[PDB]
């Protein structure tokens, strides 16, 4: 019996292909949902889709779980989430010599790279920024480097992953601003299978309690920069 | 229409009576669930009940939500939880001149104060401590100070609250040990109460986003000492 998971595998360190993009799907969220599946005695099956098509596949029952989804009011009304399993902080990233962008408000009438069909893309359009649509976070940062855009709103997790992979490029960017709060991130499912949701939850707590959560987290993130969520009790 | 909430009102800063016992119910978790009920146009009705009977009362349908409950896999199997709204850290507290307790393992054959029917009382019993059952955290700590017990396992929130009330007392206690992670705390409901749980989650999100959570949190806690949990994103 299968746990069907939708992802886009061009998003290190969440979901990506080993061997410089040529081998097996791996990443924090990939390893976690695999462990979840393993402990539920389910066969995991992955299905890879461009981010703008991820929620559609969930809606039409092509798969049953999406990974690394930020909880928002509208999504909570329409879908079921797991307990949060990580938190990210939205950053405003610019070239290191940029001077006229000091706040999210400053993005009005500036050129900003975002991913089509994402909430940060929606935010940028609402600020009356000028969008250039990228296919993932690596490309948003490349568009920023190359001067196609003057900023990108990007969560900390993929930004710091880029600095870890490309340290000599780090000096070309700076954080101009950050959201005042971090954001809970969870697995997202269609409403109406409370049973699967409660099962994933119980298993996520088990994974915290036995040290496996910390193992997987420290494989992919630096604990001094990226926030974890609380553990559980027994 | 009512939201029935079970609580024991002798647990500052969570749930306690104003004017040293004579006034209305107040505290962090009380104000929070009042705010949630208010946004749902529900009248709250509180059912004061000793901790040993809180979960019993929920099972008995005497009320519909319990506040300040630690998530455990054994509870996640049997009950619905809201998204977490705070975290605590379990501390092993002894008198500052206690000599032979340096780890939870050292509690075997020690006398320890714990609250009847709690998970931490169960853990003390598993360690083969000798149990002195206490009626609440204040009594746990008073048992310790008066040398009627030699330890108590207590979460940081009520332990700091005791010190805030007694600011020359710092040096009467020491923290001998602490759990390795903090512990997610949520509202707990009967299993299958999925529409109430979803409503509470939506309202908790809304509270995090409009600054209400921060207002309530800061009324009761020192943000440098007590952990909050991640925010929801707009």
């Amino acid at each position: 019996s299968a746990l069907r998971v939708g992802t886009d595998g061009i998003y290190p360190p969440h979901s990506f292909h080993a061997q410089d993009g040529r081998g097996e799907l791996t990443g924090f969220d990939i390893d976690l949902i695999k462990e979840v599946a393993h402990r539920l005695n389910l066969k995991v099956e992955f299905f890879e889709t461009a981010v703008s098509g991820l929620i559609t596949g969930l809606d039409t029952n092509r798969y049953d779980v999406l990974v690394n989804v930020a909880i928002t009011p509208e999504r909570q009304k329409k879908y079921d989430f797991s307990i949060p399993y990580i938190a990210h902080r939205v950053l405003l990233v610019v070239r290191s010599d940029q001077q006229d962008i000091r706040s999210f408000k400053d993005l009005t009438d500036k050129t900003v790279a975002q991913i089509l069909g994402t909430d940060l893309s929606r935010f940028a359009k609402e600020l009356k920024s000028h969008l250039v649509f990228s296919h993932n976070f690596e490309q948003s940062l490349q568009l920023l480097l190359s001067k196609r855009t003057d900023a990108t709103m990007i969560p900390d997790i993929p930004f710091f992953n880029f600095l870890e992979r490309r340290p000599h490029d780090g000096n070309l960017f700076k954080i101009a601003d950050r959201m005042k709060d971090n954001s809970a991130v969870a697995f997202m499912m269609r409403k109406g299978n409370n049973k699967l949701t409660r099962s994933i939850n119980e298993i996520l707590c088990a994974i915290h309690l036995d040290g496996t959560y910390k193992k997987i987290f420290d494989r992919y993130f630096d604990k001094n920069i990226i926030s974890s969520v609380p553990g559980c009790s027994s």
